[PDB]
């Protein structure tokens, strides 16, 4: 059993930046083949990104590639994913993923993975913090 636990959603501007982490449970250096996917009001979940098990193979779905950025700690067992170029189209709950078993390659189908987070809420939308 692995349990998952991400963060870092939240509001952001059209055309802005947010870091995603994902923590996992396991003693140091677990290593999982893990995953975030996403999903939008309304629509089909989808693979976002992935990595294997042993650090290769970093996968971005065609939505994303280029705008946003898969790592991991191995030490801390922690995903994290750089978001860049935002738009209103990746306004979602993602979720971190993880597979039980030690694969190479990345999966982008949602049945390879075992386990799954209760996710984080992406907001992208315009909007306007009252000054202080
Ligand atoms: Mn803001």
């Amino acid at each position: 059993e692995v349990q998952l636990v991400e963060s870092g959603g939240g509001l952001v501007q059209p055309g802005g930046s947010l870091r995603l982490s994902c923590a996992a449970s396991g003693r140091a250096h677990s290593d999982y083949a893990m995953a975030w996917f996403r999903q939008a009001p309304g629509q089909e979940r989808e693979f976002v990104a992935g990595i294997g098990w042993s650090g290769g193979d970093t996968l971005y779905a065609d939505s994303v590639r280029g705008r946003f950025t898969n790592s991991r700690d191995n030490s801390k067992n922690t995903l994290y994913l750089q978001m860049n170029s935002l738009r209103a189209e990746d306004t979602a709950v993602y979720y971190c993923a993880a597979r039980q078993g030690q694969y190479i390659y990345s999966s982008m189908r949602s049945d390879s993975y075992d386990y799954w987070g209760q996710g984080t809420l992406v907001t992208v939308s315009s909007h306007h913090h009252h000054h202080h």
